[PDB]
């Protein structure tokens, strides 16, 4: 039985409207379960789920603030066919948070030949890596769209890019499109950027 | 005892010029019992010996041996499995690894650039852009120059899978905002098994 802590999702950190959330699962046949230090009786739930194996995962609601903050969360288990407990532990990556700075692009021309078109949202300076992207038209969610994992610049901040298809008669009828983004060090967690011929 | 088994570099196989090669590495050897058998197979084929190389290593209070297997580029191209097995007198049963490249159909990668945003130019520096879409496998290379010598300053995001289950990525070249208005020409590189020689360009200007 090996123990993995995960960190809440970016955007429910972010947002007072949602639930972040600290994820304890322990892999793996063929049954138990701090934060800041302060011994027994949750702020969780949990559960047993099930290829041959348990899984007894474990999660704890967090208040945003708490872990913007930075105070750090233990997960303790407890087994009888583990020599002794394994207690992982996770908080929120250290150093002065850096606000993002959000770039849209517009397809390359060479694009413009095929029956959908890419467009690009650039998103660098940022830290830590926490962060959400999405996209919108008039108002309504755009599905088709993917985003690249946070990657360390050089200069110890990260970036990323948002790529949304689009079908190339969309963008040739001037429709204007958002690229919606959530960082702690935003003001209001929230910056929008827009795109259109 | 655990064993980690290594592809080649995505250029290595795209150039006859290169070595491709296979990794076999095994590491938590038992000190008391370093004694380490590999035994190398190209789709089953060769328990027998062939290439191969070893040479043993001592650290904290274990040992660490590395096997290399050089690889020819159509045998990597065409899919061919290679299976490293490490045997040790301390060990239940061998250890077997086996790698390859991704199963499925070459899909040529399109390769576009993008200049900066009109929003960035009020910055010391910009960012120019290439943009890779539409390859598989994921194995791809991606370098930057400016005219003939490598523009240094730059990074690419690991692949990532698209909807149409082709990958994509995006590289990042920063140059001083001075240097892209005095109208210089950037280029992106790209090598993949489904282009031309194995490679495209794209150049980048302002004008
Ligand atoms: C005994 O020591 C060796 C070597 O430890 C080195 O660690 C580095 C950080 C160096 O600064 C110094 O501290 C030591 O020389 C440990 O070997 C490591 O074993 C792990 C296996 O868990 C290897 O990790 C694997 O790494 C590859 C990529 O390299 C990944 O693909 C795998 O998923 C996995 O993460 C690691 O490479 C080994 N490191 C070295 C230097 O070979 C060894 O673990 C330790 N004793 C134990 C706990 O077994
Ligand atoms: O559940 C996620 C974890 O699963 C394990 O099996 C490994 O793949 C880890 O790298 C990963 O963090």
């Amino acid at each position: 039985p090996s123990v993995f802590l995960f960190p809440p999702k970016p955007k429910d950190t972010l947002m007072i409207s949602r639930t972040p959330e600290v994820t304890c699962v322990v892999v793996d046949s063929h049954q138990k379960f701090y934060v800041d230090g302060v011994v027994h009786n949750a702020k969780t739930k949990p559960r047993e789920q099930q290829n041959s194996t348990y899984r007894v995962v474990s999660v704890l609601t967090v208040l945003h603030q708490n872990w913007l903050d930075g105070k750090e969360y233990k997960c303790k288990v407890s087994n009888k066919a583990l020599p002794a407990p394994i207690e992982k532990t996770i908080s929120k990556a250290k150093g002065q948070p850096r606000e993002p700075q959000v770039y849209t692009l517009p397809p390359s021309r060479e694009e413009m030949t095929k029956n959908q078109v890419s467009l690009t949202c650039l998103v660098k300076g940022f830290y830590p890596s926490d962060i959400a992207v999405e996209w919108e038209s008039n108002g309504q969610p755009e599905n088709n769209y993917k985003t690249t994992p946070p990657v360390l610049d050089s200069d110890g901040s990260f970036f990323l890019y948002s790529k949304l298809t689009v079908d190339k008669s969309r963008w040739q009828q001037g429709n204007v499109f958002s690229c919606s983004v959530m960082h702690e060090a935003l003001h209001n967690h929230y910056t929008q950027k827009s795109l259109s011929l």
